[PDB]
């Protein structure tokens, strides 16, 4: 149908905007601490601690399959990255501190993304 196509174009455009959002958030992680999944070869107990692992490469795969229906879904995944880290790692670690800085810096980007998503519909 024509409606299915229009819906698909909206999803494609959301995907375009989320790709730009994802790029901007990942720039706030210049150490690349959150770029890839935590290695289960190197942290073999990780899944005993963290039930829903997340990372920027895994988000990017979902994004490119147009797997985010709305900004809320994308934000859920970004929040997992931060929140997982802040649980597994102690306050005095470069990992925890990196997550805090990512959260604080990403807040700004996500604030305007929400306005853009609502504005353009």
């Amino acid at each position: 149908s024509m409606e299915q196509v229009a819906m698909e174009l909206r999803l494609t455009e959301l995907t375009r905007l989320l790709r730009s959002v994802l790029d901007q958030l990942q720039d706030k992680d210049p150490a690349r601490i959150f770029a890839q999944p935590v290695s289960l070869k190197e942290v073999p107990d990780y899944l005993d601690h963290i039930k829903h692992p997340m990372d920027f490469a895994t988000m990017r795969k979902r994004l490119e399959a147009q797997g985010y229906k709305n900004l809320h879904e994308f934000e859920e995944d970004f929040d997992l990255i931060i929140d997982n880290c802040m649980k597994y790692n102690a306050r005095d670690t470069v990992f925890y501190r990196a997550a805090v800085r990512l959260r604080d810096q990403g807040g700004v980007v996500l604030r305007q993304a929400r306005r853009e998503v609502d504005s353009i519909g």
